[PDB]
């Protein structure tokens, strides 16, 4: 099975007057590339994928294909929907288009039964012959992609080669690698890295990174390295801002964070996300100043 | 405040090879009227909002105002959306096409805060002058409009007058209508459809109407005339029906319930929806038969 691993990144979407910074967007991306960052994630959660238009959403995976050509560092695209028609249109775009795999989310708010889930994520394999990783995160899309769902697919459709678990639930994490140890394991919760990589998950798909990326790209590689004590140590440090980062809904403290940080022009979201609490913006502020923050 | 309340139905969309059956659709909806229903809702979650175009939803919402005309049934549009400038877009659709007001899902997936689903809100409610009604399900969404937020947004916007609660808390139902009584309490989980009703709540926006629209139409007209004796028998009655409804995700038994009744043509979804398990059919026919189903 072809993979994509390591330290990935999903990028947030800086906005400039309501429309996509699209020069931002691209130093953001020549930013995670340049320290040590493995692939990049357009239009994910962090991206604010809900928001964006269908060819904003486009525009942004045209953009990190462009900016990783001629580097080692892969572009895994957002493509998930919850209507499989839609996911299909989305992976096949992102084939078509130059992207080395697809992120594809279970479906959000239809919740669709563990057999949906299977056609659904059948569908979409079929469609290309670029790697899928499943994106299970139960707490924003109100269902959950059982183990064995997760496993019938590794091994039904070709170019599905793993899950990005943000679920909280390190059993399942265990489940998933001592029934199938040939799937990739990513983490998709930051604080919890470190454990997923060293119970034999192969990367992360991170929000912190966003604004660390130096420190979440040594904590995987220390980790695929077996250097456990490395990776853990940059794990306990991050703790504090890993969590801070979550004190709001993902991506709200992020922007918040790489604004304060200077590395966006304005804190713009999309309704219905917005700005954080007075409280919570000066709780951000307070944990960044523990780190340290590279520029462009 | 004008608003709209009473026994109402979430509509399912039957299809018919790749396409939504425009006129089972009409002649559903004219099953409902004569069942004694006050509204009906087109595009809800048992309508598959996710799946259909935005072409699709906005011809649904035409037939629903087509066929209830000259009636005294409402229609009250799912006009519902993740994006805000989306659910805007749906919510001027509505009112310029005839319907009588909106109903609007909180955000699913994005989980936006408090803040975020007052301005989320307040921004639809400012789009059109038509009655809006807030929709609260965090099963599916992710996320919880709370009783200070619903109260808020009843209180500082003119259109909005109320909330169709499916998240299973009576005590928040005690909460809403105590320090806001006169706020429209809405039930959208059908099997405590009476306990609501009984608190104080004005009506129900129904997925087991449906099926059988005679029954929740009487159950709810009986708890507004205060004859709770009644309402609470019919409640109890189907209370099995109304938890086989949900024995997979919803509207995957309803419609297997209008198929095996002969109410619509084909077992047909949208991925990633899907056709039942097949002992999950064999028990939704089995309890259909406890109960009188009207025909055309
Ligand atoms: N990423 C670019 C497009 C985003 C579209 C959407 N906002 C809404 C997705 C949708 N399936 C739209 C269909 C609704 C038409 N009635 C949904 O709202 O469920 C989402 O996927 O979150
Ligand atoms: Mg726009
Ligand atoms: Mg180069
Ligand atoms: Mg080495
Ligand atoms: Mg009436």
């Amino acid at each position: 099975k072809n993979i994509i691993i390591g330290a990935m990144t999903a990028l947030i979407t800086p906005f400039k007057n309501g429309k996509v910074d699209e020069q931002s967007y691209a130093r953001l991306i020549k930013r995670q590339i340049e320290n040590g960052i493995d692939a990049v994630v357009p239009v994910g959660t962090t991206g604010e994928s809900a928001t964006l238009t269908h060819e904003e959403h486009r525009t942004c995976i045209e953009i990190a294909v462009e900016t990783c050509k001629g580097t080692k560092v892969k572009v895994l695209a957002g493509a998930g929907s919850n209507a499989t028609h839609a996911a299909v249109g989305l992976a096949k775009f992102a084939k078509e288009h130059g992207a080395d795999g697809i992120l594809s989310v279970a479906p959000y708010y239809n919740k669709p039964t563990q057999q949906g889930l299977y056609e659904h994520y059948k569908a979409i394999a079929q469609s290309v012959d670029i790697p899928v990783l499943l994106y299970n995160v139960p707490g924003r899309t109100g269902c959950e992609i059982s183990t064995d769902t997760i496993i019938k697919l590794f091994r039904d459709c070709e170019n599905i080669y793993g899950v990005k678990e943000a679920s909280g639930n390190i059993d399942k994490c265990v489940d998933l690698l001592a029934h199938e140890p040939r799937m990739m394991l990513i983490s998709g919760e930051d604080a919890i890295n470190y454990p997923i990589l060293s119970n034999g998950g192969k990367g992360v798909i991170s929000v912190t990174s966003n604004l660390l990326p130096d420190m979440i790209s040594a904590l995987t590689h220390f980790a695929l390295d077996e250097n456990y004590k490395e990776a853990k140590k940059i794990n306990d440090e991050l703790y504090n801002i890993n969590k801070i980062l979550f004190c709001e809904s993902n991506p709200i403290p992020i922007k918040t964070a790489m604004y304060l940080a200077g590395l966006i022009e304005s804190l713009e979201f999309r309704l219905p996300l917005c700005s954080p609490s007075k409280e919570n913006f000066a709780k951000i502020e307070e944990v960044m100043k523990k780190y340290k923050i590279k520029g462009f």
